[PDB]
């Protein structure tokens, strides 16, 4: 009948996902290790191609079959497109189904070879011992810290990314005058990613004993007792443990290092922090080569002794600074400008084409070192690394937005108690323990705020993504190269773009297969209104829109077809309501617009987004009605929505708190003073008692916009406020400072942020004890001038900060003598907080120098230079 | 309809081009090293051919698609043209699937052989001795270099084509007199393309201590140590690295040699020119032997210490003018001349197969030296150097020339911020860095201006683009070879031609 | 390494105990009734398939990935729980690995399982909201 099709078509689909999971165990077997056979490479490409295809068929089928559920709304002509639709789907379905069967038929021998896979000599490294670049004060630093320490055995790691020099310095340590005198005896052992306990024991033993064919018996247990014998009869022993890679590694190892008192060392060498951190508190991380130490260094390794030519200078200067400080980028591309004429020309060619020769070149040098740490990767980790590749080298990702990316992306899959974004957090963490990914701020709670990767990991990503994995690729302009055709982005799978996007766009491209399209670059544009459909029309399966440094003027209809979508970032000035037709986009996860406009409506029903999970704004947003028909009586829930950032203060009722119980960031922006006011009824309990129903809450932020505060507003008594709350944030609001005290007695309050005066007042006098577990105070361009506490007022306070506030006169001393605090920040202040800050300073100098353990307080005043 | 023909024959088109990814993959995984087996070399022959052939049925049918464009501007006479012209390119495209089809049903064998890959001793090179012709003035030359220098460890490189005579240099200088007085300590090195730096290590500490097996569990970096600890409680050493293939070896071996301010000396024979600029600064480039030098060479090889017959002086001393200069080409010339008769007749014979001797009487000897460079090629580095064997041998290819055919043939595949004419150029310096290609002239900017490949390895590239890879087949007469005729012209793939072109 | 050592027919028997909530003491009578209803026990000999289960949690118990909590005075196992660890263990491979038997709960994101998965899935642990 009419609705056989749907079933038949379903029928060959449980065959392709039967298929699918052969072809995924395939893909995840072959990725398990590096192919070097081209024939074997060329079979998992067509395999992963053929996946891709296959889900992108079953997608656009579920779609399909979800949608077949209006047949009422629209009738016969409905029922037209939907049966060419499903019968369009059919023949892909069945186009796939053909490929995966000649994949099965011809491709048989490489599933055999990776079924079956019946199908090395340890290199120690080389580094240079004489002209070690840069390292000068770095050996002396961790020379003195190695003298320095406790009787026992102490672990002294250094960490670095691949390539930064960490075994250049442990060599140079190694030969170090001082250490080789202070040091009797002196250990060099190579713990590589693989290795043999026994091997390395008996290494150690062959500094000693010449006979050691007489351990052929001996267990590695009495091994060890052997070793910790040679080692202790003499005086200090400093053993250096280079690129150890696992904690297991120096657990297993360490049984061998006896402790005598005698302050023996270990430094070892690590790619992992993790390792490090268990290893010692307080690992040394290598720093990073300055543009002036780079360029010294290349031209050490390209004229030998000889100083640069006057007319390669310049080229080799800039070519130094693309390195990045990096000692390993510099060597191989030292070695690379040695077989090049040592002219002008080839060398400006060379500094156009730095990331090409760092990879292709000599693949067997650095390619080798960086795979070393991938091929370590996670599986599902390696698509999550590779997708860092996407943003142009040297930008700063945000870690909220690279999160975000990847729960939209699909690559998080999890199923336990804890959160997607707290998996996507884990999953970030783990690539920064391993030095893949460097962290550029962090937020004061200790969370990682901006991240990013060094340019030559970025390199290495792009060349993973683009030329084996195919994950995504890149579209720019400016040489020979020019936009790509219909074919090659018939088979493009995700689009980064920079610039030139209307000129893209004016091409009317066709992205069948493009599921993500990231505008990547800083510049807001403002797209002509005729483009505003060439998004939607060119790529009708655009599941990721990362349109944020894109401004919107309308919203066209053909963007409501992309039911696939799940990441939507817009700018717009003009937009301020969201079309009913938005919310048939029943996949969307994450919401953010970017307006201008003092208000945004949203009058599409986003409470039938099962799947939403942010809802992320700047202007106040006016949520739909809850109230819903019969026909969908049931009580969905949204279950899974986390953020409602800016939803007016009249929308705050108990109805859609009811359907958000596991909101972790709330915020309101608008007449608060609706969020505060009793209602008529004779209870008091205004709108705000339904915040308090919100277990999971722990972040709450507003904003008063208004500034008809007549009547003097009150804070409601704490136990109305959500106990698990953890972070408040209150801007332009204009309470009075008598209610701290209220916020004194939150049990979870953790930061608190007051901005532009949020409170009012000159002086106010707190009571000892409150704020049990605050760490964080940010006051902002406020009012007040006196402020007393006490010790015991602040037991757990780290961070406080007053910005532009003239006004203030004086702190409490009792500042000076919290446990926990580490850092104040005056800016623009009078001289009197500048000599009392003073003073607090010779105070803690004094008291150090009474001799008790230092406390290790830091304070700023910026400008330094302001009151000579 | 009318315009359901281009579709049809595109579906094929897909498939087919689904194929040829598989068989270019194979093709690659079977050039990444030498095969001996006749059926292996036969199969890859017969998918190069159908490759080929495959890419020449789907340019056609680009050309047929881009030219469809046209239809209103001829109207009926241009369709019916077309029509047949696609359904001429659907037969072929038909046929090239079957012969797809039949070489993945009956040649399965092959295929297993290379996907699976289921299937030695280290051979110190021997050179001459005594009788080392005209490498006087050299090896005094690099023997007063390496009386005078720093005090520090110093590389004298020796550079050159293959069969130059890097070695015979090295040894004479190894053992001369003035050397093995003034170094107190010499050592010989054989860094094969492929070592062990245990081995290496091991090797060295043997020409000291006989017992060695008392470092049966200590590690490479304290054999190294080992090492230093030797060669620096003498004098001076000289260290001989023959045949260094990466600059990866020498920064691996130099950790063992020390630095006592006592002036020790390297000295490294290589066919790489980037990994001899690096270790010094003017690498030493080896000379050619003269003409006169070359027969003096060949006289000694061939008559032992008696001079040659006066009726054959003119041949061979002709023979030895076509060797031009390289002393393994003349060796190879005496061991087939010793076993010829002696006379005018056999002598003459020779001189006009003179690359024919050098190839394929012997290829144990000269053409495995040969294929160690260039099996060290990369893949997309074969094509361009076997191209360089089109032009008749000892002519001067223009740079600009080279790297424009390049590009029109397709050789250069490129996608990043560089020119195609810069990869190009890049492609010709990793080529010259090899001594592969030797440079004749230079412009006064340092660009490359003409160069050309020295006889022999022109001959390599013309037996290997001939009778093994079908890059390219020259067309001559003169001698009882003809023109070709139809049947082997038909699987031509380039053609050279020199003259008798109207003919 | 211990559990790779059980016998095949009592891998079966050892996994169906992380079925019930992690703490909670299973009576040994209650386990070894389940065990015959699920046919894991298979036997023809003279004694009873009491009997053989009973030997089966007395080799569980030997190699201490079960603990006995409370005993009869006879002597019998009455009472018997696994360490929160083994548990989870258990859990793991029934769950991901074995897809013996999957569990259903709410409160966090998680929500009920729909027809596409509780299609697959072949015995079902319940603890709470059964009527929702
Ligand atoms: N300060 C330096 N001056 C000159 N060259 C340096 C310096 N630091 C490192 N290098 C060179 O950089 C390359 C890599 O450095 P190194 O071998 O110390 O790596 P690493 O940080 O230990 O990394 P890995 O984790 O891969 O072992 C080597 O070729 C080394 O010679
Ligand atoms: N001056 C010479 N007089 C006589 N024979 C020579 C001379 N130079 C080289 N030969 C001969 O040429 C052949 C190759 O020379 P040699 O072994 O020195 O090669 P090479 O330049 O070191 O090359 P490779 O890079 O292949 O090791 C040998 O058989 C050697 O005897």
């Amino acid at each position: 009948d009419n609705a056989d099709l749907i079933l038949g078509i379903q029928g060959e689909v449980e065959n392709l996902l039967t298929d699918l999971n052969y072809f995924n165990a395939f893909l995840k077997e072959a990725a398990k290790s590096r192919r070097e056979n081209e024939v074997l490479k060329e079979l998992v490409k067509k395999i992963r191609k053929v996946v891709n295809d296959a889900e992108d068929s079953i997608d656009k089928f579920v779609v399909e079959a979800k949608r077949h559920d209006d047949k009422n709304k629209f009738a016969q002509w409905f029922h037209i497109t939907h049966v060419a639709r499903a019968k369009g789907v059919a023949d892909e379905i069945k186009s796939i189904r053909e490929r995966v069967k000649e994949i099965r038929d011809n491709d048989a021998y490489g599933l055999q070879a990776i079924t079956l896979d019946d199908n090395e000599e340890r290199k120690a490294p080389v580094v240079e011992e004489d002209d070690v670049v840069g390292f000068d004060d770095e050996a002396k630093t961790v020379i003195d810290r190695l003298i320095g320490g406790s009787d026992y055995v102490e672990v002294v790691p250094v960490v670095g990314m691949p390539g930064l020099g960490k075994t250049t310095l442990a060599y140079k340590i190694y030969k170090d005058p001082k250490v080789e005198y202070e040091f009797f005896t002196r250990v060099w052992v190579y713990v590589s990613q693989t290795f043999k306990r026994r091997e390395i024991f008996l290494n150690i033993i062959s500094k000693f004993t010449r006979n050691t064919k007489q351990y052929d018996d001996t267990p590695e247990d009495d091994l060890a007792n052997e070793v910790k014998e040679l080692l202790g009869k003499g005086g200090k022993y400093l053993i250096v443990l280079d690129d150890v890679w696992t904690m297991e590694a120096w657990d297993r190892i360490k049984i061998a290092f006896p402790n005598n008192g005698k302050r023996n060392r270990v430094l070892m060498t690590t790619r992992q922090s993790n390792v490090a951190k268990r290893c010692n508190d307080k690992p040394h991380d290598l720093k990073f080569l300055t543009k002036d130490e780079s360029w010294e260094l290349l031209e050490k390794k390209v004229f030998h002794k000889e100083k640069c030519p006057p007319e390669l200078e310049l080229p080799g200067i800039s070519i130094a600074e693309k390195c990045m400080g990096l000692p390993l980028a510099i060597v191989v591309i030292a070695g690379a400008l040695i077989g090049k004429g040592k002219t002008t020309r080839e060398w400006e060619l060379v500094a156009a084409s730095v990331g090409e020769h760092l990879i292709n070149r000599d693949p067997e040098n650095c390619k080798k070192l960086v795979q070393m740490s991938y091929d370590r990767l996670p599986y599902d980790l390696k698509a999550c690394f590779l997708y860092c590749g996407a943003f142009p080298g040297g930008s700063q990702i945000p870690a909220k937005k690279l999160i975000r990316l990847w729960i939209a992306e699909g690559f998080i899959q999890y199923q336990g108690p804890l959160a997607l974004e707290d998996v996507a957090e884990d999953h970030l963490n783990d690539l920064v323990n391993r030095n893949l990914v460097m962290v550029t701020q962090r937020s004061c709670s200790g969370q990682i705020k901006t991240c990013r990767v060094h340019d030559m990991l970025h390199e290495f990503c792009r060349h993973e993504a683009m030329m084996e994995e195919n994950l995504f690729q890149e579209i720019k302009q400016g040489q020979e190269r020019s936009f790509p055709g219909k074919q090659e982005l018939a088979t493009y799978r995700r689009l980064c773009i920079q610039s030139l996007i209307p000129e893209f766009l004016s091409m009317k491209p066709s992205g069948e297969h493009v599921r993500s399209f990231l505008c990547v670059g800083s510049k807001k544009i403002d797209m002509p209104p005729n483009e505003i459909p060439s998004i939607p029309k060119a790529f009708p399966l655009l599941r990721v829109l990362d349109a944020e440094s894109i401004k919107f003027s309308r919203f066209s209809r053909e963007f409501f077809k992309l039911f696939h979508l799940r990441y939507i970032a817009l700018s717009t000035d003009k937009i301020k309501t969201i079309p009913a037709d938005f919310g048939n986009l029943w996949n969307i996860q994450t919401l953010i617009v970017e307006t201008q406009q003092a208000t945004l409506d949203i009058k599409a029903d986003i409470w039938n987004m099962t799947r939403l999970r942010h809802v992320c704004t700047n202007a106040s947003a006016t949520l739909p009605s809850t109230k819903r028909p019969k026909s969908s009586k049931d009580n969905l829930v949204n279950r899974c929505l986390q953020t409602l950032s800016t939803i007016a203060p009249e929308c705050c009722t108990a109805e859609v708190f009811t359907r958000t119980p596991n909101l972790k960031k709330l915020g309101v922006r608008g007449k608060i003073d609706a969020l505060l006011e009793s209602s008529k009824d004779g209870s008091g309990s205004g709108l705000f008692s339904n915040i308090g129903k919100l277990g999971c809450l722990e972040y709450l932020k507003l904003v008063n916009d208004t500034r008809l505060s007549s009547k003097p507003l009150h804070l409601p008594p704490a136990y109305i406020f959500p106990q698990k709350l953890k972070k408040l944030s209150l801007v332009d609001t204009w309470f009075e400072w008598k209610d701290m005290s209220i916020l004194g007695l939150l049990p979870e309050l953790e930061v608190l942020k007051l901005k532009e005066n949020a409170f009012k007042g000159q002086s106010w006098e707190q009571e000892d004890g409150g704020f049990p577990r605050l760490q964080v105070l940010w006051i902002e361009r406020t009012d007040l001038t006196s402020w007393k506490a006490s010790s015991g007022n602040f037991p757990r306070l780290k961070h406080l900060a007053l910005i532009s506030c003239d006004k203030l006169e004086e702190l409490p001393a009792e500042l000076a003598d919290v446990k926990n605090l580490q850092l104040i920040e005056l800016q623009s202040s009078s001289e009197s907080a500048a000599r009392s800050a003073r003073a607090i300073l010779k105070r803690n100098q004094e008291k150090e120098q009474d001799g008790d353990k230092g406390t290790g307080f830091k304070l700023s005043i910026f400008p330094h230079d302001l009151g000579l």
